[PDB]
């Protein structure tokens, strides 16, 4: 029936991904969101003109046993690898996040993208040319969102199914 897209979301912690699957499933900028808790977002959405299911997992990086989890990266079709502009560290930690997905693929060809959170702050440290040169090395696009402003993240998660549609052909 309906196509429905099963999406990974997964970076440091506190670089938004709480707040990114939030703001797109809910459309509101969360304050605070407990940053151990792991679930799924569920939402029917238009994108392109076709009806589709999204089907996210806001991953926790918890060491607790979660058969979703499993099956989200096992049978999940595309990842959104998160950092935030404001936090060297969490761009620093891209590359293992990558090489996760790549290892539970079996794969250098994942559907993925590379995003930029919290571009909304002007306390900046990792440059666009930074990301953008990670992204290219990566072969994947890369986007700067602001989960509080909403800038670019319909994009980010839109691009990612993109992606999606030109993997399964
Ligand atoms: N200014 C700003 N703050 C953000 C943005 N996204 C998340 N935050 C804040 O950063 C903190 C961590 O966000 P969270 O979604 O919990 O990060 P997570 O650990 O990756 O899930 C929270 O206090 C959020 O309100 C953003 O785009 N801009
Ligand atoms: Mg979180
Ligand atoms: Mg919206
Ligand atoms: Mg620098």
């Amino acid at each position: 029936g309906m196509t429905e897209y099963k999406l990974v979301v997964v970076g440091a912690g506190g670089v938004g991904k709480s707040a990114l699957t939030i703001q797109l499933i809910q459309n509101h900028f969360v304050d605070e969101y407990d940053p151990t808790i792991e679930d799924s977002y569920r939402k029917q959405v238009v994108i392109d003109g076709e009806t589709c299911l999204l089907d996210i997992l806001d991953t926790a990086g918890q060491e607790e046993y979660s058969a979703m989890r499993d099956q989200y990266m096992r049978t999940g079709e595309g990842f959104l690898c998160v950092f935030a502009i404001n936090n060297t560290k969490s761009f620093e930690d891209i590359h293992h996040y990558r090489e996760q997905i790549k290892r539970v693929k079996d794969s250098e060809d994942v559907p993925m993208v590379l995003v930029g959170n919290k571009c909304d702050l002007p306390s900046r440290t990792v440059d666009t040319k930074q990301a953008q040169d990670l992204a290219r090395s990566y072969g994947i696009p890369f986007i700067e969102t602001s989960a509080k402003t909403r800038q670019g993240v319909d994009d980010a998660f839109y691009t990612l199914v993109r992606e999606i549609r030109k993997h399964k052909e």
